[PDB]
């Protein structure tokens, strides 16, 4: 094209012509020499741990968003519109900040969901309940804020999209941070044997949680701490009421020698290292939760070599010939691990989405935002589930990756930042 | 980095600096806001039906080569280097051509293999046997070049690689191509009650070979004749003796019933619509052959939507529980053929790769690229197996992606260009 790009999907023949990448102004880490598609933290803006951003580089990207949000109410220069921008830039010149409204902290909480190129359940991203914690000042009080979330999400095993927000990046008032990768996670140790019990992904996290008192039951699937970080202070430990963490045993409709493999899995997803950024705010602390995709627990979770890797063991149960590779035991074992998965958690009841269903939805979203916002980003390297890519419509699905704001990034780990 | 990109293994944290994409010149289709990491035919260079290349374009293109080819036998800015610079600036300027020395040829078909980014068996790229066909000037003789090639590379079941060269293009002399994809393929089809018979991908070809005279034994693996296009001229058809184009029945190692389901295929895997450049070079007739990854048959050719399509048969074969997605029984059945082409070829001793052992080779190719050539193109949309993805190590690889020169192109179906 001449600058209307089009998508086509190879099994389908369906054409997309995209007009939303014109809105883009972060990069994506390619050049016209490179494409880096495939590297993981691109650092186009994986955050700096230097000093926050000035108020002459914030009012442009804060009028920019406001900008954004009154074009999308259909109020693109009102009196409303002119009047919020000189109370913002106003704020702005006083205190260095400025606080979002709270509409404006919907919209911005709803559209980086929207934005996330990475994620393939957005066409759920309308429907996210949004927990205003901007007025947070302690641990104790992030720990309330996150027990209400997760009992909120769960909501009895029937869960429900949620986010909150705690407040945002000032400058020497301090930081917020959910020290914790996701809210519920196993924990990690590594044995003198050599060996690890549990998630190896969590040993570095977990020798964290005991350096700092807790009492680790050195089990293979002991839910951790929580671990959190108000105002700029040193984290300090909690224990999510296990009454409250929802978790299923995992068993297969037909290999009852399944259910001796001791597998069992939490059924709330909910990520809480990231960073959401609106109006050029940064919200450091804003764990997020929806429900499962059955390959991220099956595929990867717990196949995945540095981290469960259930493979062998599963595959010597099935008796399967692991003489050699062309027997595909891995590629058997796989299969059968995730059919337990999703049984499992439609069993108890509990929330989850099958690979096919998902990435069907995703197309089908796919289509709305290009019939409505002219485009959707999406990193086909992300969208594309870790197994029986191929037989997934989206494999067949071009798709154009590109960054809009409001959004989701990553951020530096505080305990290689924090002091004390 | 500052210049020198890295790129890490996230399974086993190995980490490899690239100093080879400040070699690339060719646009990749990403920009600074944009990435088309997941678009087939970014057209950076799909090749163009209009004019040649002129005099003037072509002699740096050819300097670039052969400044490139005396480099690598480190004798860059030798009498040697220099007089045949000189030869070809001389041998340009009377011709607007020029052609390239016998051990010029095998280098730049050697490279475009082990520049091609989307190719995962590159490992192999040093071991290719080239066949010059420069000489030929008639579809007989192209077709007699073609069937020493099959011969040569199948080997027997013990395949080898190979290409054979055919003129390069010139201008007004004229176009050689092989107007078929693969050198061995099975035609398709459109039955009047909507069904498609053998290959749908192939339908649009049957129906020239037809109107060209073929007589089409029309069943389902009617393996199509070779329609050859020698110096401009009207294609003309042949059939590849029998005796020459080895087959596999395809059956399992366990399910008796599987070969009921007459499946069958072609052992040799011959890519020949590409476009092979050298030096400012154009060989639009450049057939090139190795051998089969078990995916790309089992979960591809035969799994595929638009393709063969068997996943509901063998599926119901299977007794396979299809009320919901959530059973996994596409994926189930996709193990179980897959299970199949592996075991039929191995049977009859036909060389054949699974995706596991030849990702692995992948990852070793690629760390004695880094340690040899300083870098290796590849795609990773193409380069990760499409099923089971996650379980292969190429799907933890970052991967960098950048064009080097020589290498095989994409070009237009010539029937949309030739006239009569
Ligand atoms: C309704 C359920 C949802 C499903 C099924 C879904 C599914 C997925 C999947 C399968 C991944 C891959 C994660 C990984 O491989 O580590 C992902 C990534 C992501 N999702 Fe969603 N998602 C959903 C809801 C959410 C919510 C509520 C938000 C935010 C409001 C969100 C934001 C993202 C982001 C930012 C990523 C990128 C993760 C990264 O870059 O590390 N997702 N999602
Ligand atoms: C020794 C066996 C080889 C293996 C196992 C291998 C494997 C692969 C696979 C699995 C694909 C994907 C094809 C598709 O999805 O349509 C591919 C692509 C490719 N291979 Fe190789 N390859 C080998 C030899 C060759 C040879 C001999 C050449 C050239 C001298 C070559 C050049 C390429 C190219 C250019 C592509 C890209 C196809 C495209 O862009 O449409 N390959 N290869
Ligand atoms: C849309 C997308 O680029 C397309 O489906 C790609 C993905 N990866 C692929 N990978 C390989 N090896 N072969 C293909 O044909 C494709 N198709
Ligand atoms: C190296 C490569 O980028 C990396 O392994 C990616 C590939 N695709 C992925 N896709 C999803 N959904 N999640 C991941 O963690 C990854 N890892
Ligand atoms: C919401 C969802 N389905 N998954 C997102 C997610 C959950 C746990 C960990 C990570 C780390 N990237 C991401
Ligand atoms: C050599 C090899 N393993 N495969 C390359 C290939 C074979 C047939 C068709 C196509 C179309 N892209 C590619
Ligand atoms: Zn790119």
């Amino acid at each position: 094209g001449p600058r209307f790009l089009k998508v086509k999907n190879w099994e389908t023949d369906v054409v997309l012509t995209d007009t939303l990448h014109l809105k883009s102004t972060l990069e994506t880490g390619c050049t016209e020499h490179i494409c880096m598609g495939s590297i993981m933290l691109p650092s186009q803006h994986t955050r700096k741990p230097e000093d926050v951003r000035t108020k002459d580089q914030l009012f442009p990207l804060a009028k920019e968003f406001l900008d954004q949000y009154y074009s999308s109410i259909k109020r693109f220069g009102s009196k409303a519109h002119m009047d919020r921008l000189e109370e913002v830039n106003k704020e702005i010149e006083s205190t260095s900040t400025y606080q979002l409204k709270d509409t404006e902290l919907i919209y911005g909480a709803k559209h980086a969901w929207r934005n996330a190129s990475r994620c393939v359940g957005r066409i759920q991203w309308s429907k996210l309940q949004v927990f205003d914690a901007r007025d947070c000042t302690t641990a104790h009080g992030m720990f309330n804020y996150i027990c209400n979330h997760v009992k909120y999400a769960t909501n009895k095993g029937n869960l429900r999209s949620a986010i909150t927000i705690f407040p945002q990046r000032t400058d020497g008032k301090h930081d917020f941070r959910v020290w914790n990768s996701q809210l519920i996670r196993y924990a990690g140790y590594k044995q003198p044997d050599g060996s690890t019990l549990g998630d190896p992904a969590n040993v570095q996290f977990t020798e964290i949680c005991i350096q700092q008192g807790w009492k680790a039951p050195r089990g293979r699937f002991d839910v951790l701490p929580l671990l959190l970080q108000a105002n700029g202070n040193d984290p300090e430990l909690f224990q999510i009421p296990p009454e409250l963490v929802l978790e299923v045993p995992i068993r297969h409709p037909k290999f009852d020698w399944f259910k001796d493999l001791g597998l069992k899995w939490y059924g709330l997803p909910a990520v809480s290292n990231m960073l959401l950024e609106i109006g050029g705010l940064e919200f450091s602390a804003c764990p997020f939760s929806g429900w499962y995709m059955g390959t991220e627990i099956g595929v990867r979770d717990y196949c995945d070599n540095s981290r469960y890797n259930i493979l062998e063991e599963v595959a010597k149960k099935m008796d399967l010939d692991m003489r050699k590779t062309s027997s595909l035991w891995k590629d058997q074992a796989l299969v059968e691990i995730n059919i337990a998965v999703l049984y499992s958690f439609q069993s108890d009841k509990v929330t989850i989405v099958d690979h096919h269903s998902a990435t069907e939805s995703f197309i089908k979203h796919m289509e709305n935002e290009y019939r409505c916002r002219g485009g959707c980003p999406a990193d086909w390297v992300w969208i594309v589930p870790p197994m029986s890519g191929s037989i997934t419509p989206v494999f067949h699905q071009e798709m154009l990756n590109y960054r809009l704001t409001p959004s989701f990034e990553y951020q530096p780990d505080p305990w290689n930042t924090h002091v004390w």
